[PDB]
């Protein structure tokens, strides 16, 4: 399971295997990465085995990709999952619960049980960070670190695939991949991130999860069920 010595073909679904081979080294050089920052005395999270876990279920089977900007920063949040939780995990962080705020207000649903987003992978939404590890207590701190064209490949080869595809960027490392998905069969919905800082500028009251069903059914894609317990 570890990144710096199983090849992709081990690491992740078949599909992702294949549509991430342009930067199979690069996922070997960020396993060395992480090998050297704990070698240093820095961890990283969330743990080496979840790192990659988006890419666990299957490619062919993506129709929305919801990216944000990196895990969540403490010990215990991320799960390899972007915004995603372990169903124990409460209180929930404050970025999740302003998503759940606008599940909520978008799709009229009551609030979810807990903070577990894997109903979501399940249904073909690709849960992406732009970076897929951080240093415990510091948000962005692998910004850079080579994540960036792994991510991008990633964009790149749903992009290609002969499917629709609808894309959530949430913040601005997220939308740095606004230019690959440029195709006919690709549409990219931009709003702030949901992160405190940022949420009041236009992710409050930006419906993404109708907008994308919209956008689905327009292509003649099945829409997500959203629906969490
Ligand atoms: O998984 C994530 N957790 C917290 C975020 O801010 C983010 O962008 N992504
Ligand atoms: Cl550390
Ligand atoms: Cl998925
Ligand atoms: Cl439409
Ligand atoms: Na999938």
């Amino acid at each position: 399971a570890s990144m710096t010595a199983r090849p992709l073909s081990e690491l992740v679904e078949r599909g992702w295997a294949a549509a991430l081979e342009p930067v199979a080294d690069q996922v070997a050089h960020m396993g060395q990465f992480l090998r050297a920052e704990i070698a240093a005395g820095r961890r990283y999270l969330p743990a080496g085995s979840n790192v990659l876990r988006a890419f666990t279920f299957p490619f062919d089977n993506v129709r929305v990709l919801i990216v944000g900007q990196d895990p969540y920063p403490t010990p215990g949040h991320a799960v390899g999952l972007s915004f995603s939780v372990a169903p124990d995990v409460r209180p929930w962080p404050r970025s999740l619960a302003n998503i759940f705020d606008e599940y909520t207000a978008d799709l009229g649903y009551p609030l979810p049980s807990n903070g577990d987003l894997t109903p979501w992978a399940q249904r073909g939404v690709l849960l992406l960070n732009r970076v897929l590890t951080v240093r415990p207590s510091n948000p962005a701190s692998h910004r850079g670190k080579g994540w960036e064209a792994v991510t991008e490949c990633a964009i790149r080869a749903l992009a290609a695939r002969a499917a629709p595809l609808v894309a959530i960027l949430w913040g601005r490392d997220a939308s740095t991949l606004k230019p690959m998905l440029a195709a006919g069969n690709c549409v990219a919905i931009e709003s702030p991130h949901p992160s405190p800082l940022s949420a009041s500028r236009g992710f409050f009251g930006s419906r993404p999860f109708s907008r994308a069903n919209e956008l689905l059914v327009g292509m003649g894609a099945e829409p997500i069920d959203w629906r969490l317990p």
